[PDB]
């Protein structure tokens, strides 16, 4: 029973929770709304339609912050422990950015040394999620956008100065009997989002300060990437504290495992972010991306699979049952009936992960060897786009303006625009379906690709994230630039048709290459002809990255379709009335051909206003 | 249409909600589970009946957390802006007291001036809401509990660290693919429940420091309380530092109302917490609870309303535009449309006082003489029963151990046990019917009773929460301790058959007073013969009051039904297994009756073991 399957047996799904014309928040209910036969018209407490689909939208967003600023908040923590002293299995594998950070954040680097850097940086960080005045603004939000959108958003108050208070006061609002104006409950939900990017950006940047900021790799994608001689170990999550020490302590035992009878030793492969992570730094090889997570251990090839927070399917456990498989979990808030836990202690990072790949060294000689069965598929990606990644490869075609080139051929038409594409795999729509397709449609209207997360995940697996991928798809306008930074670099032709720019979290990464063109033009995004797009968003998660995306300026498409129809005004809000009051605004579609003519037609617009 | 109205048209309320057998957590949904008839048993994502049920219940303590906690926030904000000297129109009231937390803590007191300590207390207090050591209790909880408690949940890991921390990992754990062990999942849930105290005890201090701790006071209930000679202005919501200072400005502006023509002058009545507040600490009469906070409008004779935060009807500005009532609203995350909104800034409390009770002494010349109705009901009560007043009057029967004949007299059978109500009202259950006959019930079995919110609202209006109620309904044993004390202090008759202990916060007052107790026995709650109850429980807030009612360690009844009985672990887990973990323990009963045998039987039980 996979997930496709329990899919199926869940149709028909609800039609009032679709429409968001349900409201479960008291007991009072559950309330739900007769749209047209004029019968409940109101929630037992007075509640209407317009004020049930807010709050939960909210909530919604509320949660994905939530998620996001946690896998933050742990790596700022990781700062501050490494600037005292502690946690010797973590440090500072690029104080070059870990000083550029300080640059960006106001922090005195001049002279200082290190390990104070380490900690201020851990304490304004930190203290994003601290901040009891309700007007400071977010210090990386406000240090990380272009000057205008801080003095925008400033003054319509969506400029978040608490993560967790953020969240918070988001859920407290929406308390039976709270706030209910549609309006006041969108722009509060519009404003938890931005603390999702603080969250994210935050998270970004330290994290390349402690493992590395990626740079272009080579590497392979789908389940074909599982060696029948190798130990089999796959990390699926989103904290990269975990799997990259898990990196360096599986090449430690590259003998333990032969030993074992591992012949081609220890194959640790990635699964969604946590996956992008070591796939992005390292060579890392990703297994597959959210809605087939679990057909890895049908291969019968899989020892164990390491999983720390979210997007880990509660079913591991038993299809693993079925098999050796070993599904471990780590974390004190992520665990799962079933699995077998082991707690991950930083301050014994290193002990513990060689407990880990022990466990799986041993569910190694425990394989049936006539169940095995691994699809040849594996497709090759060439990935390690981050925003510093491309701003280099822009150096070798003019190392005064790296920019110069990138902002000119997009006013010639050479590049007529760029699309973000993020997001998850809903059922509701085909695996990796509407990203190749809706990919390809502007690719060819000479649109450059930018994909992070488990969309990110698909292209790779679909071979898009490929030097000769361009030279098949992109139009000769885009594909020319394309070329040419590509050759100017050590890669035998053109850029990837697509450019994977890391995790979910790393989404601001493009952020921050978007502000710095922005900039350069002495403009602001809701100017630039860039599109963010999410074919099949799912998580909570997912609808936090499509706000703030609005809320920063960009026109997002989200392909899954929130519960918003259910309410009018709603609708209007996000994808009218955001137009003004923000200048992003959503697009629902569908259908990917649908979408990408309203993406391409956006893009056209912008270049209108230029 | 009133809320029975809209009650009624949403019967049938869905089945599948109601029993937790629902998920909207991700797009992926909503997924419904299939009990009995062999449908679908599981989520797109695997999750199982028994996670499903349990990630909601949990999420709703949260956001009962982020209600009371945005609460207290507040007010400890109000303190460091005034141990700064800004807020020149508040100040400190009964320091005695304020010296009672300047004390709960490692307080730094002797001769070091008190807006020097209204700072440090500031600091601990925020301090609650910032430190990101998860291992570090909340200050108020460690210093407020009995030492044996803070040890048991301690070991537990059931101590909270951090407010808003909780309330954010809460929704961060429950996002799709995270925490899904039913156990693992309800823990987590006790935990945030405890930050619902941290954050309840925080505020009732504190708040006590800033308008002064009630001590015992006569006053009405009901409708009938309002005046046509007067201009009728409602205060409800939760946050008294809004109510307070109205009732400051409304007695000021007196040629002001007269002039207009109210002859009787301003009459303020309240409505829930806010009204309790102000009714517990002045003589402010108490207008309804929650069901029936519309009621007054229809009256005719309502000038204005005033609402700040929680648990107002969205329906408030329909129903009175039907009138000359003018719904205001205060706060930036409350905004209801249609009503008109008045932003409160405390830095100009009294100004924006005067501007609020302006356009009700305005509306009050546009009254339709011709359509008032004012009930006669006017059920007089005795309130104002903070801790320190019970053990104040305890004073007057042994000013040595005050506790002493509170102690004795549970011992030997006068006092069969303690029931604390606190909860809401809700449609599922006739107005004020369970609390009535609950307290009835128990009180005659000799059985104290103690109650803060709507529930002592009911009791207000209702007319038990009065000295001949104690003659005419307490058992003996009971009735005899009762009078001896009444008597005893400076009032009249015996105390009323119920105390009023204030509004949902205030549940800390009985918190305080029960360790007072335990302490002197040297024991702890889960020991002594105290039970608390909701018999119409509705809201996130309530429910959170209730988990941590049963972390504390009481028997705890709820007379709504959470969404549980979808699944039996999750049952068990929080009427059984509790009962060992922490030693509290749910009781779900629908009916009065048998809840009420089921709680003395528990108080019962709980006497054996001593
Ligand atoms: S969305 Fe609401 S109405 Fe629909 S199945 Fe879930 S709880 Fe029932
Ligand atoms: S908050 Fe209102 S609409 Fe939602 S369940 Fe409660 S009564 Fe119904
Ligand atoms: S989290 Fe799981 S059970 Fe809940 S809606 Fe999503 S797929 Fe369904
Ligand atoms: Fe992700
Ligand atoms: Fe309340």
């Amino acid at each position: 029973e996979t997930a496709w399957h329990r899919y199926e047996k869940q149709q028909p799904q609800c039609g009032f929770g679709s429409a968001g014309l349900c409201c479960r928040i008291c007991l009072k209910g559950p309330c739900r709304i007769d749209p047209f036969g004029e019968g409940p018209k109101y929630g037992v407490c007075g509640a209407d339609r317009d004020t049930i689909v807010a709050r939960h939208l909210v909530r919604m967003i509320a949660a994905g912050t939530a998620a996001h600023s946690e896998h933050g908040r742990h790596i700022a923590l990781a700062m501050q422990h490494i600037s005292q002293g502690e946690l010797h299995d973590y440090s500072i594998r690029d104080e070059a950015k870990l000083y550029a950070i300080a640059k960006t954040l106001g922090v005195a680097t001049e002279g200082r040394g290190l390990l104070a850097i380490v900690g201020d940086l851990a304490a304004i960080t930190l203290g994003d999620f601290q901040n009891q005045d309700y007007d400071k603004p977010c210090a990386w939000l406000a240090a990380s956008l272009t000057p205008r959108r801080v003095k925008r958003l400033g003054d319509l108050g969506l400029l978040p100065h608490n993560i967790d208070a953020s969240v918070a006061q988001t859920m407290s609002r929406t308390h039976v009997g709270c706030d209910a104006d549609p309006t006041n409950l969108i722009l509060g939900g519009l404003r938890v989002a931005m603390a999702d990017l603080d969250g994210s950006m935050l998270a970004t940047e330290l994290s390349d300060a402690l493992f590395g900021t990626p740079q272009p790799v080579v590497s392979a994608a789908n389940l074909g990437v599982m060696k029948r001689g190798a130990v089999n170990i796959a990390v699926n999550g989103h904290n990269p504290m975990l799997s990259d020490i898990i990196c360096d302590v599986a090449a430690d035992l590259r003998d333990e495992a032969i030993a074992a009878g591992a012949a081609e030793g220890i194959n640790i492969i990635g699964i969604c972010c946590t996956g992008h992570e070591v796939m992005m730094r390292h060579g890392v090889p990703l297994a597959t991306n959210y809605l087939s997570q679990e057909l890895p251990i049908l291969t019968g090839a899989l020892e164990a699979m390491v999983v720390d927070v979210q997007c880990i399917m509660p079913s591991l456990p038993r299809i693993a049952e079925c098999f050796h498989t070993q599904i471990i979990t780590t974390d004190k808030h992520n665990k799962i009936s079933g699995a077998t836990h082991v707690p991950f202690d930083e301050h014994k990072a290193v002990e513990t992960a060689k407990t880990i790949i022990r466990m799986a060294i041993a569910a190694f000689g425990r394989r049936d060897p006539n169940r095995v069965a691994i699809p040849a598929f594996k497709q090759k990606s060439i990935v390690g786009f981050s925003a510093e990644a491309v701003v280099a490869a822009l150096a070798k075609v003019n190392a005064d303006d790296p920019l110069k080139p990138l902002v000119d051929n997009v006013v010639n038409g050479n590049i007529q625009g760029i699309v973000l594409f993020v997001g998850c795999n809903t059922t509701k729509v085909q695996q990796d379906s509407a990203y190749v397709d809706l990919a390809k449609s502007l690719a060819k209207r000479n649109v450059l690709v930018l994909a992070t997360g488990c969309a990110a995940g698909a292209f790779a697996k679909a071979g898009l994230m490929t030097s000769e991928a361009t030279t098949q798809y992109a139009g000769e306008g885009l594909k020319g630039v394309l070329s040419a930074i590509g050759t100017a670099a050590g890669l035998g032709g053109p850029l990837p048709l697509v450019m994977h720019m890391g995790s979910c979290v790393d989404n601001s990464r493009a952020v921050a290459l978007a502000t710095a063109l922005a900039n350069k033009l002495g403009v602001d995004l809701s100017d630039l002809p860039l599109v963010a797009s999410a074919p099949e968003c799912m998580s909570e998660k997912a609808l936090a990255i499509g706000s703030w995306a609005v809320t920063i300026g960009l026109p997002t498409h989200v392909g899954s379709v929130p519960p918003v129809i259910g309410s009018q005004i709603v609708t209007k809000l996000v994808t009218e009335t955001a137009k003004d009051l923000v200048g992003g605004y959503f697009i629902v579609d569908t259908d990917p051909k649908s979408a990408g003519d309203k993406l391409y037609a956006a893009i056209q617009e912008r270049r209108a206003g230029l």
